[PDB]
């Protein structure tokens, strides 16, 4: 129920790059979902906005919503593809893997 | 109705450190709020795994939810108070006032 890791697998064999995608052709990517609320586990390392908002949205709901459940930390993953030009590319994409979800 | 960034008013008065905090007393914090869905305009700089995040819930909302609107940039404040010691103390806090909102 609460802000944590939770799957989500991402399949390229959608997005139409058959021709040119070697791999990976599927990656597992993570999403983050969950309350934002007290306690703030140390683990959601909130900022100290983030404390604030949820302390606001504590004392009146009305007024203030509840932060967010979000990646704070991702990293890259690699593409080996053909391009246009037959070249063979191995490219990494920065931002592509959640390895950590926080209160923001 | 998409995701930008409204105000917040943070009131120290409530805070109850009346004896010691001198100035702010009260401070514009903004928060983040809205939408998370195409189209992500530029100003929302989401990352590669926000778009493709944001791609699996427009081609199908049950499997994979939105992503969320955030603050992507923060910048600190300074408060000055007087401590147990009585010394006159002016400290900088970090990540209090939101700069910029973004879909993570």
């Amino acid at each position: 129920a609460r802000c944590s890791r939770k799957a989500l697998h991402v399949n390229f064999k959608d997005m139409g790059w058959d021709d040119w995608i070697i791999a990976p052709l599927e990656y597992e990517a993570f999403h983050c979902e969950g309350l934002c609320e007290f306690p703030l586990r140390s683990h959601l390392e909130p900022t100290n906005h983030a404390v604030i908002q949820t302390l606001m949205n504590s004392m009146d709901p009305e007024s203030t919503p509840p932060t967010c459940c979000v990646p704070t930390r991702l990293s890259p993953i690699s593409i080996l593809f053909i391009d246009s030009a037959n070249n063979v590319v191995y490219k990494q994409y920065e931002d592509m893997v959640v390895e950590s979800c926080g209160c923001r």
